[PDB]
C-alpha cells in the first residue's frame, strides 16, 4: 500500500531491505537457526525517529512486528513469517559516567559493547554470560550472569527506560513516571513497546579470581550434591554453576576424556581476589578438577570467556524452569541424561541464582520466580538439519522426565512451540497484572512476537 511506504522513506535515515536486496537472506537469520521465516521489510534503525517511524508504518499496515536486537530469542521472536522486522543492532551507543557510575545505552547494543565501555571505568552492571547476546531481550527478561548474586538481575540495576509505544509516541519510565509501565517492561517482554534507551547503575567491579574445571561424571553424584549444599549456605559473592556436557577436546584435558560426558564447573569471586582462592578452594575439590583453569583477570575478560569457543552451533534447542529444591533423585537423573549428550555443543546447565535477587519484594518487578534458587535449561546445540529430532528429543524426554519437580520458567530461555507457558512462568497474579498494562498501553497487542500477554 504506497499510502504508507511513501511517508516512511521520509522520516527514515536508515536502510529499509526487501526481498530482493542481496544482503536479505543474511539479515533474515537469527542466532537459532531452525528458523526459516521470511519478512516482507528490513528495517535498520538508527536512532528513536526511525522506530517511530517503522512502528507508526507498522501499525499502519497491520503487519505482524517482530522486534530484535541481538538475535538470541531462543524461540525465534525476532523474525517474522512475512511481516516487518523493527532491527535495532545499529542502535549501538552508549554514555558512560565514571562519577555518576551511570550508563546509557540505546536498545540494539551487545553486552560485549556494554561491559567494555562500563569497563574503561573499571565498573559493571550485572547482565548475560555471551557477549553477543543482544541487551535488549535479555534486560526486557530480568536478565542474569555472574554479578547477579551479589548485584542481582540486570532488572534490579535499571533506573530507566525510554520506550517507543504502539500509538507512535516515545515515552520515559522510571520509578516517577510511568510506574506502571516500568514495573512491566523489567520481565515482561517487548509487549509493551520498543525500547530504545536503558539506564543503569553501575558498580565497581576490578579484577575477579575465575577457575573452571571438567569432573568426571562418574564422581558426578557427589559434586551435584556438595553443589546443591554448598550453595544454599553461600555468601553472595560466591557464584558457582555446573554444565554437564561432552568434555571438548582441549589440551588442558586428557585425551581419555575428549568426548565422553564430563562436568565442567566454573566460578568466580566478586570481590578481594585473595579472598577468593580461599573461598574457591574451599569449593574446587569436592570433586577431582581436571582440565584446570584459575585466573585472575577483568570482568570484561569474564563476560567474553564463557563458553570455550569450540564452535558457534547452528541449531539449537532449549527446555527451561526454575527449582526450588534438588531431590537427591533429581540430581541422578541429570547424571542419567548427560551419559546421553549426543553432540559437544549441548549443555545441560545448573545454574545457582538466588543472593541479591531472592532479596527482593516478588511484586517489585514483573520477573516471577525470585525465591527459586535453581535454574535448570537443557540446551541443546547441534550442527546438522538432519539431526533434529535426536538432540530435541534429548531435551523433551529430560525436560519432562522431571518436569513435576520444576516450578515456573524463564522467559528467555523458552522454546518457539512454548506460548502456552506465560501464565505458568510469570503467575496468575503477575500476569493478571501484566494484563491490564498492556490493555493501557499496547491496546491492541502490536507486539505480539514474544513470550506474549493477552490484554
Ligand atoms: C548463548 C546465550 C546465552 C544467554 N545467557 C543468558 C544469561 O546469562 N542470562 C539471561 O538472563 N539470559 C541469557 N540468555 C537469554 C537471552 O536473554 C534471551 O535469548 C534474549 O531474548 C536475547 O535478547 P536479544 O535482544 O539479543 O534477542 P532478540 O532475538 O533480538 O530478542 C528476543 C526478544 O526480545 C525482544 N527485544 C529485544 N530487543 C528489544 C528492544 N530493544 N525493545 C523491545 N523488545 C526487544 C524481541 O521483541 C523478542 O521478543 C542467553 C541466550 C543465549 C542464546
Ligand atoms: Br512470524
Ligand atoms: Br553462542
Amino acid at each position: 500500500d504506497p499510502a504508507t511506504l511513501a511517508a516512511f522513506s521520509a522520516a527514515f535515515r536508515g536502510e529499509l531491505i526487501w526481498p530482493s536486496d542481496a544482503d536479505y537472506d543474511e539479515a533474515r537469520r537469527i542466532w537459532n537457526g531452525t528458523i526459516d521465516r521470511r519478512p516482507a521489510l528490513i528495517a535498520r534503525c538508527t536512532s528513536t525517529p526511525d522506530v517511530v517511524a517503522a512502528v507508526s508504518f507498522a501499525r499502519k499496515s497491520g503487519l505482524l512486528v517482530a522486534v530484535r536486537g541481538g538475535g538470541h530469542s531462543m524461540a525465534g521472536h525476532s523474525v517474522c513469517d512475512g511481516g516487518i522486522v523493527i532491527d535495532l543492532s545499529l542502535m549501538n551507543s552508549i554514555k558512560v559516567s565514571r562519577r555518576l557510575r551511570r550508563a546509557r545505552a540505546q536498545g540494539g547494543c551487545l553486552l560485549g559493547a556494554f561491559d567494555t565501555a562500563t569497563q574503561a571505568h573499571m565498573l559493571a552492571t550485572p547482565a548475560g554470560v555471551v557477549s553477543h547476546t543482544g541487551l535488549g531481550g535479555l534486560v526486557l527478561g530480568g536478565g542474569f550472569g555472574w554479578l547477579s548474586r551479589k548485584y542481582g538481575l540486570s532488572i534490579d540495576n535499571l533506573t530507566s527506560v525510554e520506550i517507543v509505544t504502539a500509538d507512535g509516541g516515545v515515552l520515559t519510565a522510571s520509578d516517577t513516571e510511568n510506574p506502571d509501565l516500568f514495573w512491566a517492561v523489567r520481565g515482561g517482554g517487548g509487549n509493551f513497546g520498543v525500547v530504545t534507551a536503558f539506564e543503569f547503575d553501575l558498580h565497581r567491579v576490578g579484577p575477579v579470581r575465575f577457575a573452571s574445571t571438567y569432573y568426571s561424571l562418574d564422581e558426578g553424584p557427589q559434586v551435584i550434591r556438595a553443589w546443591r549444599d554448598h550453595m544454599a549456605t553461600a555468601p553472595d559473592e560466591l557464584t558457582w554453576a555446573l554444565y554437564l556436557r561432552l568434555a571438548p577436546p582441549l589440551p588442558e584435558l586428557p585425551a581419555d576424556m575428549h568426548g565422553k560426558p564430563v562436568i565442567c564447573a566454573m566460578s568466580c569471586w566478586i570481590g578481594d581476589p585473595h579472598e577468593g582462592e580461599r573461598q574457591l578452594e574451599s569449593i574446587l575439590h569436592a570433586g577431582k578438577p581436571h582440565g584446570l583453569t584459575k585466573a585472575t583477570l577483568p570482568y570484561r575478560a569474564l563476560q567474553a570467556y564463557s563458553f570455550p569457543g569450540a564452535v558457534v552451533p547452528d541449531r539449537i534447542y532449549t527446555k527451561s524452569g526454575y527449582l526450588n529444591e534438588l531431590s537427591d533423585e533429581a540430581t541422578d537423573t541429570v547424571l542419567e541424561h548427560a551419559a546421553d549428550i549426543a553432540s559437544p555443543f549441548t549443555q545441560l546447565e545448573l545454574l545457582y541464582l538466588g543472593g541479591a535477587v531472592a532479596r527482593v519484594p516478588d511484586d517489585a518487578t514483573a520477573y516471577p520466580n525470585r525465591q527459586s534458587p535453581f535454574v535448570t535449561n537443557l540446551a541443546a546445540a547441534w550442527m546438522d538439519p538432519t539431526e533434529d529430532a535426536r538432540h530435541t528429543a534429548w531435551a523433551r524426554e529430560g525436560y519432562r522426565a522431571l518436569a513435576g519437580h520444576l516450578s515456573g520458567g524463564y522467559v528467555n530461555f523458552m522454546n518457539p512451540g512454548e506460548a502456552d507457558r506465560t501464565r505458568e512462568a510469570y503467575g496468575a497474579a503477575k500476569f493478571e497484572r501484566l494484563q491490564g498494562v498492556k490493555a493501557k498501553y499496547d491496546p491492541t497487542n502490536l507486539f505480539r512476537l514474544n513470550q506474549n500477554i493477552p490484554p
